[PDB]
């Protein structure tokens, strides 16, 4: 630990050098480190890259990288420095240039990901105790605004930073009979889905479904729409790939439905 606070005041000391390599990277924060801190731990404690193994000192807190040249980064409460020492780490000419700008940009992605994760993970979080969908995790179509401290996340990013790709697909042929529900040119699989599962539909966000996962503990979004012969075409947006638990009962109970 001293050896490694004396590395990171020397490498601070010195900006600009040709064998030092030193960025910060902000996180997305929307609660502030109340209940980002553990949060922060965990992912210094976890978050890696191949090749190498992360050691957490627990006398300072910092992190070193391992193999399995320095590479160290800083967990405060509200900001991330990352020390990089080289003999020399502009020489791409077979020496380790070449792999530290690699290794910088491995991590500048890594803590992008991982800000989005976080995003992500606190918006299913506030979805599946509140009931309520954030302008973050899904962008605000025309019907959805149509129907209609934590901030400083919103007013520095821009809606759909948290937002998640479709974690699976489904398309279903719908029969001859659900051409059209009740509403004129509208399927009644819309109708059927909404008194299936009332229990899980979210207010704020038309046709979608949130429910968190027994085991994976996995609260991911449902996005149906009438795609043509108004047949099913469902998209699935979760964190992951989500196990049985959506993979096949919904499904099945669309199919029974």
């Amino acid at each position: 630990s001293p050896a490694l606070h004396r590395a990171a005041a020397h490498i601070h000391s010195s900006p600009g050098r040709s064998t030092c390599l030193r960025q910060t990277l902000p996180l997305s924060f929307v609660f502030g480190p109340e209940r980002s801190l553990t949060q922060f731990k965990e992912e210094f404690r976890r978050l890696h890259l191949p090749g190498h193994v992360l050691l957490e000192d627990p006398d300072s807190g910092f992190f070193f990288v391992a193999a399995g040249f320095w590479l160290i980064v800083r967990v405060l409460q509200d900001r991330v420095e990352v020390y990089a020492h080289a003999r020399s780490l502009i020489r791409e000419d077979g020496g380790p240039g070449t792999e530290c700008r690699h290794l910088q940009q491995l991590l500048v992605r890594r803590v992008g990901e991982i800000c989005r994760e976080v995003n992500q993970r606190l918006l299913l979080q506030d979805l599946h105790d509140s009931h309520v969908c954030n302008s973050l995790l899904v962008a605000e179509s025309e019907e959805d605004l149509w129907r209609s401290g934590y901030l400083a996340a919103t007013m520095q990013f821009v809606p759909g930073h948290f937002s998640c790709d479709v974690v699976w697909g489904t398309v279903i042929r719908v029969h001859s009979r659900l051409k059209m529900g009740p509403s004129m040119g509208v399927s009644r699989a819309i109708q059927a889905l909404r008194s299936v599962l009332n229990a899980f539909s979210v207010v704020n966000r038309k046709n979608m479904f949130v429910y968190q996962e027994r085991a994976t503990k996995a609260v991911y979004y449902l996005r149906l729409l009438e795609t043509s012969d108004r047949h099913i075409q469902l998209l699935v947006h979760g964190v992951g790939q989500a196990g049985p638990e959506i993979t096949d009962e919904l499904v099945r109970v669309l199919c029974r439905r």
